[PDB]
């Protein structure tokens, strides 16, 4: 019930939310059918439009115009956005020539720069250089302020998921808005965008940037505009709130528009309808820019124009069908669209069965446009499985694709051309960030970025601390003027042991064997020095991973590579090694093909052993560090040591066999050498965490051998690649992986046929950033460079995407 007998007069766009049955005024109440029966007339003023002519010019006030161009607006602060250009002989803030803003220049009774977020629903990255000609005031924040290239959205690229982690910082599977429209089991309730459901906070996680503000005394605008509201008086609600008292004025605003989105949709992304829809939001930008040059607030506040996600063409015919595949189609319920999330029709049915129906959508058709999986399997990436409101299967529809349950969907429910959703590294998908104001860098281009970063950055602009969130805090300082965060590198949390030959050979009953019994002073002393750490500079280039939790674990030195073991988990926690682009590859010698070594400085009571792979007719076993790398063919031997092994599905080794034997000399080749880091992740709670013990759900049968559920490489050289990656005095350029340690390779459509059609393929799908491997890990990496912290954080924060221009 609301009681809408009450007044708007004097509350027009209040910022104190009333509560019922009180009728409201503020700039969501249309959304809540709760609005003041006087709302319209009073706050929702139309009256002669939006702008000055010169006959209005120095009129005597008329209360029912929509904006104002008599004398006393300015002190009302109530002008239209053009008043000073049309009345008073100024220019348009587009007109004028940019100048640095060094400094604040704010008003008096200003305590900080305010901070202006201005976001535009499906603006495509691609839009700021395509639509340049149509859009000079966007061009002069870009040109003049901070911008990337593009910024990357998160994953599934929907606009509620988005939006709300540019408010938080968060993935969604942490902030709970893990679509645009969900199913919650516990809740047993429904969200969607239209209706009541999606009011209800109980959806809505973490603390989004106007609440972080409020908790800590720092005043908010209300974030959210009812549709019908529009933008010219949603910027004269924004610049009317900044002429207000200093201890009534909010510190932080936003604005938001359902364009480009809304017009992209129909026409796709470069529809020629879609020119109109960039024009006029480039007008809006003007209107707001014009107006804080109105109220002396050009060269104070920080404005942010950043976007949700890009738009793709997506068309109707265009849609795969799960009726083509599945027997038992009624028996599911399909969330579609340009992802696909698939759960039981009926909680009630026990013939319902998870591996029936991912096998049915499984590599079925030659063309097919999906690929399905298990969250759990999904890229470690997309951070897209640990909330309920996930269903187990996910399918990931290839751009411009839908996918769909049953034709009658299609045409029941072609009128569109264009959408979004897709995997977030899709180009397509990209979408916007510039940054521009006395607290943003000058004239600055900086590299594509993840939207989870900016909360942290905006915590930053108005002095906050941010709630715990998913951005690296200080990988964004490159974009900052001033205000930057300077972070401490994490304490190491377990030190190293260092293990020297502490074991015979015979104390080992390991079932293990190896043709090594051939046998000098001169070479004798130098294999000693490798064992005590002599090539380690070589090898471990930026240090040594610090352990950022207690365990025991030895530092294992060698000729060609170095190892951080764990006594718990029975194999290393990281294995780094150094190929120059010199490098030979040799083959694994047929004397040694089934050579495991029991290494003489781990007991045996912390060794692997070969029983346990030779009884468990499951799993086989690899080497971190690849014995077609050696050395020479007496460093050869290192390789093949216990304490080097991992254990790998036969189907998975066929992956990492040819990483290693033809992946890692060809990324040397053309990075003039690498330096590598691999190792083990378990993550069986698919939680993005490190796991500990007690969360391990498979071992080597027998033993106590975990089984990680991927595997990591972390691939780094020297940006500047006319420098060797061992003698690199400048940044650094990094690319990762973390593959999925599967007893198939159902994921890979092509895997009959040679790794070189494949393995790659696979591999890039994996791509991972180093802070993603961190998170994995509980290691912390480029401990010891001759790099600034905030450059490494940017460096960790970092992802190669393999698409292109
Ligand atoms: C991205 O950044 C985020 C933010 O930093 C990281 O997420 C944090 O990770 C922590 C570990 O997973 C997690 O810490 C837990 O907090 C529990 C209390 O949580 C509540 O309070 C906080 C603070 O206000 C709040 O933010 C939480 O919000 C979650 O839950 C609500 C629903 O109530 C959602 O609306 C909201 O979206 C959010 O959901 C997300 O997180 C939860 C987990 O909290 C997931 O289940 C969801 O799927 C979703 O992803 C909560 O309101 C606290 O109880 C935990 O403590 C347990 O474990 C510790 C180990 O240290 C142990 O000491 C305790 O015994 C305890 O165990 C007991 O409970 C177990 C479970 O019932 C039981 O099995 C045991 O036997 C014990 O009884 C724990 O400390 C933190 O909440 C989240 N925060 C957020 C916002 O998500 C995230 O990890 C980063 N991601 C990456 C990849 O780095
Ligand atoms: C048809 N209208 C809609 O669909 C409203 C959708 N919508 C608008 C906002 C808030 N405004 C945009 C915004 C978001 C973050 C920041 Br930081 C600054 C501005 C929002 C936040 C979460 C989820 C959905 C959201
Ligand atoms: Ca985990
Ligand atoms: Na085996
Ligand atoms: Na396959
Ligand atoms: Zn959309």
């Amino acid at each position: 019930w609301t009681a809408t007998s009450g007044s708007c007069k004097g509350r027009c766009f209040e910022l104190q939310e009333v509560g019922p049955p009180d009728c409201r005024c503020d700039n969501l109440c249309k959304s809540y059918s709760s609005c003041c029966h006087d709302f319209d007339e009073l706050c929702l003023k139309t009256a002669r439009g939006w702008e000055c002519t010169k006959d209005r010019c120095g009129e005597v006030r008329n209360e029912e115009n929509a904006c104002h161009c008599s004398e006393d607006c300015l002190s009302r602060g109530d002008c239209c956005t053009n008043y000073q250009v049309v009345c008073k002989g100024e220019s348009h803030w587009v007109d004028d020539d940019c100048e640095e803003i060094k400094v604040p220049e704010c008003p008096a009774g200003f305590v900080r720069p305010p901070l202006i977020i201005f976001s535009v629903d499906g603006f495509r990255a691609s839009y700021m250089k395509k639509g340049s000609k149509v859009m000079p005031n966007i061009e002069k924040l870009r040109s003049c302020g901070t911008h990337a290239p593009y910024m990357r959205p998160v994953y599934p690229t929907k606009t509620f998921p988005n939006l709300y982690t540019l408010a938080t910082g968060l993935y969604p599977e942490s902030h709970g808005i893990v679509g645009n429209s969900m199913y919650d089991p516990v809740f047993d309730a429904s969200f969607h965008l239209r209706g009541r459901e999606k009011f209800n906070h109980r959806w809505w996680g973490g603390q989004p940037l106007w609440i972080t503000a409020t908790k800590q005394g720092v005043r908010a605008g209300t974030f959210f505009w009812s549709v019908s509201i529009p933008h010219e008086r949603r910027i004269l609600t924004i610049l009317q709130w900044l002429s207000l008292p200093d201890n009534e004025r909010p510190s932080v605003y936003a604005f938001y528009s359902e364009q480009p989105d809304f017009s992209g949709h129909k026409y796709g992304p470069f529809g020629p309808e879609m020119t109109n829809p960039l024009r006029e939001i480039d007008k809006t930008v003007g209107q707001l820019m014009d107006g804080l040059k109105q109220l002396r607030l050009h060269r104070c506040v920080n404005v942010i124009f950043v976007g949700d996600h890009g738009m793709e063409d997506v068309t109707c015919d265009r849609t795969e069908f799960l009726s083509n595949y599945l027997t038992n189609v009624d028996d599911i319920t399909l969330v579609p669209g340009t992802l696909g999330r698939i759960r039981a029709k009926s909680i009630n049915n026990s013939k319902y069965d998870p591996k029936t129906i991912i096998a049915a959508l499984t590599c079925k058709k030659p063309d097919q446009h999906f690929k399905p999986y298990m969250k759990q399997h999904l890229p470690k990436r997309l951070h897209y499985a640990n909330n309920r409101r996930i269903e187990d299967i996910h399918l990931l529809v290839d751009r411009r694709w839908h996918v769909a349950r049953k034709p009658l969907d299609v045409y029941k429910k072609c009128f569109f051309q264009g959408d979004h959703g897709f995997d977030n590294k899709v180009n397509s998908m990209q979408t916007v960030f510039v940054g521009y104001g006395p607290t943003f860098k000058y004239r600055t281009k900086v590299p594509p970025f993840e939207n989870i970063e900016l909360y942290n950055v905006m915590c930053d602009l108005l002095g906050l601390k941010p709630a715990p969130n998913n951005g690296t805090h200080g990988s964004l300082n490159h974009l900052l003027r001033t205000n930057t965060f300077r972070p401490t590198m994490p304490d190491e949390v377990s030190r190293p042991n260092y293990p020297g030959i502490m074991y015979l050979q015979s104390e080992f009953d390991l079932g293990c064997t190896c043709d090594d019994k051939v046998e000098n002073k001169l070479e004798e002393l130098n294999k000693r020095l490798h064992t005590k750490g002599s090539t380690k500079e070589r090898h471990l280039l930026y240090g040594r991973p610090a352990v950022l939790y207690r365990t025991s674990y030895d530092i294992l030195y060698h000729t060609d590579f170095e190892s951080g073991y764990s006594e718990i988990f029975l194999m290393p926690l990281w294995t780094s090694y150094t190929i120059s682009k010199q490098a030979e590859v040799s083959s694994i010698p047929e004397h040694l093909t089934n050579c495991v070594r029991p290494d003489v400085r781990v007991s045996p009571g912390f060794s692997q052993n070969c029983l346990a792979y030779k009884n468990d007719k499951q799993m086989s076993y690899g080497f971190l560090f690849p014995p077609y790398l050696s050395s020479s063919p007496e460093a050869k031997y290192d390789a093949f040591l216990v304490t080097n092994m991992v254990p790998m599905y036969p189907a998975f080794k066929r992956v990492w066999a040819y990483f290693q034997r033809v992946l890692v000399k060809k990324y040397a080749s053309e990075r003039n050498g690498v330096n590598v880091i691999s190792g083990p992740i378990f993550d069986y709670n698919y939680d993005g965490l490190r796991d500990t013990e007690d969360e391990i759900k498979q071992y080597v049968e027998g033993s106590s051998i975990p089984v990680p559920t991927h595997y990591y490489s972390i691939i780094t050289s020297c940006l500047d690649f006319t420098q060797p990656a061992d003698k690199c005095d400048g940044p650094l350029s990094v690319s990762s992986f973390i593959l999925p340690h599967r007893p198939d390779n159902d994921e890979s459509c092509n895997s009959s046929e040679d790794e070189s059609k494949w393995v790659e393929e696979l591999m890039k799908m994996h791509t991972a950033r180093v802070r993603d491997i961190e998170h994995l890990t509980g290691l912390d990496f480029y401990r010891k460079t001759s790099r600034s912290y905030s450059e490494i954080l940017t460096l960790k924060t970092y992802l190669h995407t393999y698409e292109s221009e």
